[PDB]
């Protein structure tokens, strides 16, 4: 049976010291739950039976917080299979870093544009954002497969579009950086109203 | 003596089989050009009148060779301007194509995480990413980090295409601990004319 929708109320990336909750969709005839998870236990609110989800609000944060998020709905017989694992960050911890436009802040028209993220400190995770119209701060993470088989990923967050919203990858060698294989099928992004 | 700057026409990267024009603007007293090269690459050049017209380089059949980084230094009088910022040329389509995953899948809310994946069959360790614009050409955003002194990201993309409020923010956390992020930094907006 159908496993469980779970994301951050506000947003994923919060500061510390920020007002959050945690709702978690899954289907109406939901009696319990199943929450946070980094070593077995569980955070459970048993609804009662109304038409309101099953919230998990969270006025201070901390760092601890941070981690990996799954809800499980359970009925009066029926346990439904987990969800999908929430990535909550909390900001603010260490030395802030530095974001450089190289070579020039001003671009030319459909120009090509390096943006140097660097830091005080020894650092092998960084992270880069966008704003929008109305919509709030959007940023994107890139980690690796290199354990068995090697290919690189890249984690977005809360996305906002306007005209077209396709996605597509290319792959190359440190051999050639400018020489690349072909592009991928065509990944059309979905989104509801 | 100014500083010339070099740019594509058709688009920075592009396909086998698809033409490919460079240009460097200047000085309107200009006279004369130069192109790209490296530790084991060619140099070029062509030769203007007196009076600044465009100046460009062309590439009708693109080729895999051709792909470099490059450079524009124009000539005046006696002097000799700066050689112009690097810019990489791309040529694509050479080897084995990859898949885009979205896990675990690609419907998402506006404000659902998601992380799209580029698995190669090949074991690469150079992956772009590259969202398609409406009527302009995909914009690319490639991924490489360093190693000495001590570690910094820097994320080199294609073709800029400013849609809305312009704003970037970084950010930097550790290996043990990746859901804790350092505090916001400063601003950065890109500046592009009408």
């Amino acid at each position: 049976l159908p496993k469980p929708t779970l994301w951050a109320e506000p947003g994923s990336v919060i500061i510390q010291g920020s007002p959050v909750t945690l709702r978690c969709q899954g289907s109406l005839q939901a009696e319990e739950y199943h929450l946070y998870r980094e070593n077995k236990a569980s955070w459970v609110r048993r609804i009662q039976e109304p038409g309101k989800n099953g919230q998990f609000p969270i006025p201070s944060i901390t760092w601890e917080h941070a981690g990996r998020y799954h809800c499980q709905y359970y009925s009066h017989n029926h346990s439904s299979e987990y969800s999908d694992p929430l990535e909550l960050v909390v900001t603010g911890a260490y030395s802030k870093p530095t974001l450089s436009a190289l070579p020039s802040p001003v671009v030319t028209l459909g120009g090509n544009v390096t943006l140097q993220c660097v830091s005080q400190v020894a650092f092998d995770g960084f992270i880069l954002c966008k704003e929008g119209e109305d919509e709030h701060p959007q940023c994107l993470n890139s980690h690796s497969h290199a354990r068995g088989w090697s290919w690189a990923i890249f984690s977005v967050g809360p996305v906002s579009p306007s005209r077209r919203w396709s996605y597509r990858c290319y792959a190359y060698d440190s051999n050639s950086p400018y020489v690349w294989s072909l592009p991928s099928d065509l990944l059309e992004l979905l989104v509801p109203g």
